[PDB]
């Protein structure tokens, strides 16, 4: 009866809305869309909202409203998103929109006494665990980019956060259009006992047009009404009938320029190729003198902080070169400050051509007039594969600027060969991506909750999305089993069914080895099952292993077993005949008879001769005899089958009962398997390695691990627990620690480790990790590919860089010896600061003040220059 999540009908309207709101906490130059009105309304009622709105609709408006309320009730509104890189920006967007707002990061903290705070989800979780005091004064928590999914991002923890939030906190979840919003809104509302209204939109306010660029021509293939244009696509194919060349970009750039479809963002899934393509625009310029000067001034003003040695970095000079001509690239290889320059200049209208990797499309709020896909295929750790509809929608959706563009232009590049239609339709018009739960158990979480209170973990698991999902399913499967249990209420089968499965198995097995084409030579009379599973007989005519389908000349369906005379007589009487037809049949054929027909093609023509022959043969085959049958896998399979072997109008019921048993048995397991198993395993793991004792008390070791929130808490704890690091220099320690924050995917050969101790340290960590893996294996706990291949990658490749950096080398010299691009160097080194902080705290717990001192020293050594430059957004 009681519902906590309420779906707001799209057909619903608020004509008297302007009257319902007496004193709107905020107003805008424009007129709010119905969904925004819904949002504001339900917010003012004192309820929660889950807004899943198309790209270009204006979700931020709901965020600003909320905030406003916080400034009207002396309450606090915390804004959160999983994307840390986008904290500084959002913090600047609100400052320029509203007026005290703060910013909470790991090291930097600005204006905490504000009625609004910007922070990542992790920081919020952290504050929750901490039990911060300001949370008692928080009324609204905004969860932005709820649809954000990233496997390599450990900060997507809004579920844990929502579970942990106190009862007096109301929610505002912002998301792209997803199909399963109600699920999560219902979990939230039910689990939190909160009225939450699910709000969405019918379509994109700024409609997209999807085009293909082929042979210097722009061809529409999906119109504003999302209709696929077959003729045009075929046209592209025909025109063409294989990647960017030197003339590619100048040509399309020039084409779009004459037609004023700029600025353009070109998505390129490769940093190198971004830069290459950008370089291919040599001699093209979009900036007049004043613009060049403004840009120069902005850059000069922005980097004046840095030392001269950093201002003159090659990447900076090259970037300036591009920027002063209205061109840029955007990718993870760039120094943050450079990224920021590019972003700020792009948002202000100084950049007309931007080549960007996928990241640019996710967080950043920088829409463009035109979006181009250099390719709709991207390589992920798995390899090369087509983009998913969600990704394509995410990138393509950037192409419409509400208020500036009538429409958003999206272009897919074709080069020398046509794009496949299935691929293209799957990528551009595939089923929209669903919200998935990101909630996982970690040792850190378990140790912390366990340290807090005995059954906190169980409680956390009870209130998770998975559990609630299981709860939602339970009754459904109950009714299904009720119908089945009642439906039924109103050895032969085992061996037989097994025999069927065995024959199917063997058949599937024979479909791999070409040798089959010898057994299924044109004319091989066989008894097979049609789609309706009716036994029939026919001669083989074609064998396409590529499609694994055989064309047969067919005996009407019979609505046996090799060498089963009596069994045949009793079970299988004479079959019926029917005009021969060519039927396509799947290999997975109940029996391959010894009978072979001497050309069918002549029977297909109905030549009197072949006709008579066929008639006689068929009549003969259908008249008398009973069917006779006739690698290493097929051998064993056949053996087992024969073992089972040695082992008409009445089998219907039994068969039905079997079907039932299968269904029910199936619906049973469907309620068996999920966090509790993992949890038990993890407890076992923590018990074996002594983070907790036999009674599940958290030991000192576990209290140390509680402080490491970076991913490899157990191994790191193990590393720092004793005094192996006793004779290491701060530089050496921070150098060695880089292994826990570097993917180690460099495609270059590792040079000699710069010091002996570092080599020893690598050895030590490797050993620790091996042991830990052994323990993971013992308790059959599933590993992520990273955990698994950890040692198979070059994770230690950054030790030298970090060492030399801690020694005082300039970034220039650092880069001259780095196996990774600037951005990654900065990523590693900036993460190491946090690592050092964690280790400091840990050392406090351990009582090792020397280690503490060293870590402080390391922080002091690495925390400098362009690597730690203040954000341009602040
Ligand atoms: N009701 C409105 N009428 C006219 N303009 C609006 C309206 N609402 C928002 N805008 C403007 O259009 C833009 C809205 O974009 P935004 O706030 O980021 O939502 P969004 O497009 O859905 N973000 P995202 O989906 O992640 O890409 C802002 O620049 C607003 O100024």
């Amino acid at each position: 009866k009681k519902e906590w999540a309420h779906v707001v009908d799209l057909n619903h309207k608020i004509e008297n809305f302007d009257e319902l709101i007496p004193n709107p906490a905020r107003s805008w130059p424009f007129e709010l869309d119905t969904f925004q009105k819904e949002a504001v309304y339900h917010l003012e009622q004192g309820d929660s909202v889950f807004v899943a709105a198309h790209t270009s609709a204006g979700k931020t408006v709901v965020a600003e409203y909320a905030i406003a309320m916080a400034h009207r009730n002396m309450t606090k509104t915390i804004y959160t998103s999983p994307i840390k890189a986008l904290s500084n920006q959002k913090f600047r967007d609100f400052k320029e929109t509203f007026v005290n707002i703060g910013l909470i990061t790991g090291d930097v903290q600005i204006n905490p006494d504000a009625n609004c705070l910007i922070m990542t989800t992790e920081i919020l979780r952290s504050m929750l665990y901490r039990g911060a005091d300001l949370i008692r004064d928080v009324e609204f928590v905004i969860f932005d980019e709820v649809h954000y999914v990233n496997d390599q991002d450990r900060g997507v923890v809004w579920e844990e956060v929502i579970i942990m939030l106190p009862q007096h906190v109301k929610f505002i979840l912002l998301s792209a259009t997803v199909p399963n919003t109600y699920e999560f809104a219902n979990w939230i509302g039910r689990t939190k006992q909160k009225n939450i209204y699910v709000i969405s939109t019918p379509k994109r306010p700024v409609p997209l047009e999807i085009n293909i660029w082929a042979k210097k021509e722009l061809i529409p293939v999906i119109n504003q009404n999302s209709e696929f244009l077959e003729a045009n696509f075929r046209k592209h194919k025909e025109i063409l009938n294989d990647g960017p060349s030197k003339k590619t970009w100048p040509e399309i750039v020039n084409y779009l320029r004459k037609r004023e479809l700029l600025p353009m963002v070109v998505f390129v899934f490769s940093k190198k190729r971004c830069e290459e393509y950008a370089d291919w625009l040599e001699g093209i310029n979009f900036c007049n003198n004043k613009e060049k000067s403004q840009i120069h001034m902005f850059i000069e003003k922005s980097i004046t902080r840095l030392k001269k040695e950093d201002r003159d970095l090659p990447q900076i000079l090259k970037t300036r070169s591009l920027l002063e001509r209205g061109i840029a690239v955007h990718h993870g290889g760039l120094l943050p400050i450079v990224k920021e320059l590019i972003e700020i200049l792009f948002s202000k209208g100084f950049i007309k051509v931007l080549f960007a990797t996928e990241t640019f499309a996710m967080g950043l709020n920088l829409p463009t007039r035109t979006v181009i896909f250099s390719s709709i295929r991207k390589h992920d750790g798995n390899g090369l594969r087509e983009l998913t509809p969600g990704e394509f929608t995410q990138m393509a959706g950037r192409a419409g600027r509400r208020g500036l563009d009538s429409t958003g232009t999206v272009i897919v590049m074709a080069y020398n060969s046509p794009l496949s239609i299935a691929t293209f339709k799957e990528v551009t018009m595939g089923v929209p991506t669903r919200l998935q739960s990101q909630f996982r158990l970690t040792y850190n979480m378990i140790l912390n909750l366990l340290r807090i209170e005995a059954l906190r973990v169980e409680e956390m698991i009870k209130y998770s999305f998975s559990e609630n999902a299981k709860e939602t399913l339970q009754p459904e499967h109950e009714k299904q089993i009720k119908v089945l249990q009642e439906e039924l209420q109103t050895k032969f089968l085992e061996l037989m069914l097994a025999y069927k499965e065995a024959t199917v198995n063997l058949m599937q097995e024979m479909v791999k080895s070409p040798s089959i084409l010898h057994i299924l030579k044109e004319g091989r009379l066989v008894a097979f099952r049609d789609p309706n599973d009716c036994l029939k007989l026919g001669f083989v005519f074609k064998v396409s292993l590529k499609d694994a389908v055989c064309v047969i000349m067919t005996t009407k369906p019979y609505k046996y077993f090799p060498k089963a005379d009596g069994y045949r007589r009793r079970n299988f009487p004479k079959f019926q005949k029917t005009d021969f037809y060519m039927e396509e049949v799947p290999v997975t054929i109940e029996v391959i008879t010894k009978r072979k027909f001497a050309p069918l093609g002549k029977v297909i023509k109905k030549d009197v001769a072949a006709l008579n022959e066929f008639n006689a043969e068929t009549n003969n085959i259908l008249d008398g005899k009973t069917l006779k049958e006739a690698g290493l896998k097929i051998h064993q399979i056949l053996l087992d089958r024969t073992n089972i072997r040695d082992e008409s109008q009445h089998i219907v019921p039994k068969f039905k009962a079997h079907v039932i048993k299968k269904k029910i048995e199936e619906l049973y397991h469907l309620m068996s398997d999920s966090l509790l198993p993992d949890y038990e395993k993890r407890l076992a793991v923590l018990k074996d390695t002594e983070f907790i004792d036999q009674n599940h008390n958290v030991l000192l070791k576990g209290r140390v691990a509680c402080e490491i929130n970076s991913g490899y808490e157990l191994v790191l704890t193990e590393l720092i627990l004793d005094n192996f690091l006793g004779s290491f220099e701060p530089e050496e320690i921070v150098a060695l620690l880089s292994v826990f924050v570097y993917e180690g995917k460099t495609r270059e050969e590792e040079p000699p480790i710069v010091t002996p101790r570092l080599a020893k340290g690598k050895q030590r960590i490797e050993e620790i990790y091996k042991k830990m893996l052994c323990v993971f294996n013992t308790h059959q706990i599933p590993l992520t590919q990273d955990e698994a291949e950890f040692l198979d990658r070059k994770r230690f490749a950054m030790m030298n860089v970090v060492y030399e950096w801690a020694r005082g080398l300039s970034f220039k010299e650092i880069m001259e010896m780095s196996p990774e691009a600037e951005g990654t160097v900065v990523r590693v080194i900036t993460w190491l600061d946090e690592i050092c902080r964690e280790v400091k705290t840990a050392s406090i717990i351990i009582g090792n003040s020397t280690l503490h001192m060293k870590m402080s020293r390391a922080q002091e050594l690495i925390k400098r220059d362009i690597v730690f430059a203040a954000s341009l957004y602040l």
